[PDB]
Order: structure tokens, then sequence, then C-alpha cells
């Protein structure tokens, strides 16, 4: 019922960091996960999206998988994204990447 | 396996470690052995999952724990030192505790 990390890779994975300053950060966070509800969940091959604050107040982290990383491109590139990424890239310079998961343990 | 929970059941770290594709390699080598041979051994630790960047340029660390500070007490502790010190060689890490607050997958 979550998501779930595991070096498979089944799924393509990015971690696209968002650096910000403490008093710009919740209204990022907030944009971000309004982004997911009405526009980022909704898009072919998305997998999950996952928003983490940190507890400084100087990053937001979007984990997220996806099908293949050609959907996410697709989204990026996508016109209809404008509206909902507009603000954000207005509160910071969003640094967007794809990794593979070469590690994963669980206790 | 490894769960994204808006719980936040677990002290979630995301530690980011800039690098350069030539080093890229060796930085996950380094960082796998030490999950292997000395992080999962601690006491608090609950997962770890080490991200490659596809480009080359970074690796991330998506960590869990008991408490923040069970994560901190290794980072303090002499003993984790001869794992450590050769990434600091290759990385000046960034590292951090998050919130988790937003996560969605599909079914
Ligand atoms: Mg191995």
């Amino acid at each position: 019922g979550m998501a779930e990390i595991s070096a498979d890779n089944e799924f393509a994975t990015f971690i696209n960091l968002f650096p910000t300053k403490p008093r710009d950060q919740q209204k990022l966070v907030d944009l971000i996960v309004k982004a997911h509800e009405e526009l980022i969940r909704h898009r072919p091959g998305y997998v999950s999206g996952n928003v983490h604050r940190s507890v400084d107040g100087y990053q937001v982290v979007d984990y997220t998988q996806w099908r293949r990383r050609e959907d996410f491109e697709a989204m990026v590139r996508d016109p209809a994204s404008a509206p909902h990424f507009m603000p954000i890239g207005e509160l910071t310079q969003g640094k967007q990447g794809a990794y593979d998961v070469v590690y994963t343990h669980v206790t």
C-alpha cells in the first residue's frame, strides 16, 4: 500500500532536489504537493510521488517513481504542466535527475 | 522492503554526495561497503538505499533510522572512521534529516 524502494530497478527513479530558504520552504512544499495532487499522479507511467521537507528549512526533495524515464520527461515537456511548475521555478532552481537504485537493505 | 510513510514512523536521512563521473563508481563502492560492513549493524538502523545518478555527478543515500540520534551516534563514533574517511576523500557529503510530508502510490 506504500511506495517501496528496491534495487531491482523495475521502475525509473527521479530525485529532484529543490534548494530553498526557511522562509520559502513551506510555500514550496505546498506548491509541489498541489502539483502531485492535481497533475503528477495522473500522468501515464506514474508510479509514486514522495515529498520530503528538510528539518533545517533549506531543502525540499521530491522522490518520484515511474515506469520509464521517458514518462517523467514527457510530463516536463508538456505545456499543460506549466501552470503547476511555473510558480515552483519562481521559488527554486530545481535540480532534477534520474537514478539507479544500486543497493537496498532493510532490517 | 523500505517503505515511504507519511506517518514518519522512522527518521529519514537523505544524504547527498556530489561527485564527478570518474569518481562516482569508486564512491558508490565505498558507500555500499560501509553499509554492509558497518551501517546496517548500528543500533537503530532501519534501512539503507544507495542511488547512483545516471549522469555520473551524484550519489544519494536514503537511509531510515529509529531516531535521528541513532544516525548521529554512528557519525560521532570513532569506530566509523575507517569506513567513512575514504568517502570524505572523494566527496563533501551534505547530510540532513527530512520529514516525509506527502506520499502517494498507484495501486
Ligand atoms: Mg553487492
